[PDB]
């Protein structure tokens, strides 16, 4: 259990905390400790990201983002959080200025903690395209040469990656899936099951059963759209997935 | 997405300052933090639950509470922590002293932030009870006494309370319905349901529905020998959620 977060105002909270930390320029437990809370306290709870949001949280990411270039675990935490808060179409258009796209492209090529940022950064882009192309406008840069840095980040992931993320449920992802808006969204959500289902099949196979990504999956390599890519990458899940169904 | 993982050096840095801030003497807003911090990352998380007694934790709990024996925010957050603690059937053998039962059995009339501090000496019995009479040994109070302050507790609380508490998942508390070796805890966990549904069912019947909440209060209201009372708060919690159901 935790406290009520909305009644205590808890995202206020950890903002302000935040901020102290970022004007002191420290980046320590109790730093990266607020980014982690609001990195699970966002977790399929939209009020939450919203309130992130309104409170002026962006500044904040990117403020530490430049004060603490290399703190690899904050920027984890950080990229957490956001993927969370792009996980909510209302709340999507907020992040579709030349400033936070510009960042969310550039750590495409983060190495930082392994793969998690780049594949949080990644993963909100994934949710963006979604939207389609007249959701982008004039941002610099262009839709399709973030759409290319997305493609080389996916590629250059060791799909066997041991990793810092945990799903309660892949209802978010498998949304990606059943769309010919944006095949890159839909290789990146490809490649997460995939992951998941090749390193923790024993938590991630049920759950990608039970929430019916097998048919979903199988609709892919059906599906013009897709590409063959991603097409053989959803055979290669429902493989590892039918050799847990025994 | 979320991740809950042990965090080693954050418990310690957190019960240091604790100590630190009771040799100082003041219950301040980073006294009350740390507190909460740690709250925070024992929720569903065991392994911080048990570098939380491995440090010392115990102790600096009893101190503070009494330091500090009006502080309602504080005793609020240090018993949302120790209800976490006691989830971990691992961990409960290190709450088994007449120092900790007799503490944790005074805090059942507590008045404290609502009925929270009540409500979480109450759930920390309660998972105590369920591991059965030879885990009580000799301590004292005596099993028998504490139960009986339990059910007054209990019985106590207003049905509709207003709630500083969340739960993202309601596995520990589903624990303690398929059972019959303390009927007390049943009785706090059927209780912990109804109120959240009685009070908050746009957020807690859906979780109650999906974790399989519903055959277990059908169980319940089946058995033979469970205690009518408990039955009856049971039922009104599937016709609470059988109303939410369209």
């Amino acid at each position: 259990s935790f406290l009520h977060v909305g009644k205590m105002g808890f995202v206020v909270t950890m903002l302000k905390l935040i901020q102290k930390k970022l004007l002191d320029k420290t980046c320590d437990q109790v730093m990266e400790f607020s980014w982690s809370a609001l990195w699970n306290i966002t977790d399929e709870t939209p009020d939450n990201c919203e309130m992130f949001l309104n409170f002026n949280g962006m500044k904040l990411f990117l403020d530490c983002l430049k004060e603490f270039p290399e703190k690899q675990e904050l920027h984890r935490n950080m990229l957490g959080l956001l993927g969370n808060v792009a996980e909510v179409k209302e709340l999507r258009p907020q992040l579709m200025t030349s400033q936070f796209i510009s960042v969310f492209s550039n750590l495409l090529e983060s190495k930082a903690d392994g793969i998690e940022v780049s594949y949080n950064a990644c993963g909100v882009l994934s949710h963006i395209m979604f939207d389609g192309p007249e959701a982008w406008g004039v941002c610099e840069p262009q839709r399709e040469e973030v759409e290319e840095r997305m493609w080389a980040a996916i590629q250059s992931w060791d799909i066997n990656s041991r990793r810092n993320i945990n799903y309660r449920s892949f209802e978010p992802i498998l949304r990606l899936l059943p769309q010919g808006i944006s095949p890159v969204s839909q290789h990146w959500a490809t490649w997460a099951l995939y992951n998941l289902v090749s390193v923790y099949p024993d938590k991630y196979c049920p759950l990608l059963i039970k929430e019916g990504g097998m048919p979903l999956l199988r609709d892919i390599i059906k599906m013009a759209t897709a590409r063959q890519e991603t097409k053989e990458m959803a055979r290669k899940v429902i493989e590892h997935c039918s050799n847990f169904k025994e």
